[PDB]
Formats: structure tokens, C-alpha cells, sequence
DNA sequence: GGGTATTCGCCGCGTACCTCTCCTAGCCCGCAAGTATCCTATTCCTTGCAGCGGT
């Protein structure tokens, strides 16, 4: 349980799996920019859900967690314009399986 | 002893993800269910002993 790819020092302990993560296929969309990409609707309301809950708590809109909850689950129009509003400056990471070199990443 | 050759055994061999299936063997003892058997009655006949009129 130690030794190998099975233990836990290269399995476990070096690299882990990892929360807050998604993964999709890539297509090309020749119309951005250099400094941004392309992001599913439904990744980007599962992916950044907490910040969606301190966006809603903080407008008053939902007094609790349970109904900030809901209000997410069935998604009320107003959920999105927030989620744009929490995405405006928020960089994520985009990588690929077999990241040889630092510029995988 | 000692420098050398030959053999034996251990160590190692890419990353990330998706789909599916299967995961101990054998004995044993209580136990439910189903059954063949054994005791239980009825009808006929021929005895053995106790009451009982009769004188």
C-alpha cells in the first residue's frame, strides 16, 4: 500500500483529485481574443456556485443558504446576469491530459 | 587467501478520461412441508356372569 503506482506516495499523496474542477471537448471559435476563452453556460453555474450564494446573500435576495440554494437549483432568470457579474474578472485554469512542458497549463 | 568469471535474484517499465461486469466454499442443522400409518368409530355373530320371577 506504499510501493507502485497503487500507494499511496503516487497515488494519494504527490497528486490528488481535486474540487471546484470540470472537463468538456474543445472546439475552435476563431472570434476571441488572445487573453480569454469560451465557457459552457451550464460549467460556469455549476463551477463558481459559492460565489453565486455570497453574490445573492449579499443582495438580499435570498435570506439563507437553503433558499439561495433553491433559487440555484431552478435557476430564476436573475441568476444569470449575477453569474456574469461574478465572472467579470475571474481567471480559470485551462489544462490538458498529457501536460509535458510548463506551457501545458 | 585472492583476483577473477558466472549465476541469481531484485528493481523498473506514460498521463488523463469514459463504458460495462463480478466480488469465497462448503458443511450442517433447524426447519417447513408432505406423507403412510395407527388408532378411532359403525354393523353382524357367539360367550360368561349377575339379577330374578317362581315355586
Amino acid at each position: 500500500m506504499i510501493k507502485g503506482k497503487q500507494g499511496r506516495f503516487r497515488q494519494n499523496l504527490l497528486g490528488k483529485r481535486v474540487d471546484y474542477s470540470g472537463r468538456s471537448v474543445i472546439t475552435v471559435g476563431p472570434y476571441l481574443r488572445l487573453h480569454q476563452c469560451g465557457l459552457p453556460k451550464k460549467m460556469a453555474l455549476e463551477l463558481f456556485k459559492p460565489f453565486i450564494y455570497g453574490k445573492l446573500e449579499l443582495r438580499g435576495l435570498a435570506t439563507t443558504i437553503k433558499a439561495a440554494k433553491k433559487m440555484v437549483e431552478r435557476e430564476e432568470a436573475v441568476v444569470w446576469d449575477i453569474l456574469d457579474e461574478v465572472i467579470r474578472e475571474h481567471p480559470v485554469l485551462l489544462n490538458r491530459a498529457p501536460t509535458l512542458h510548463r506551457l501545458g497549463i
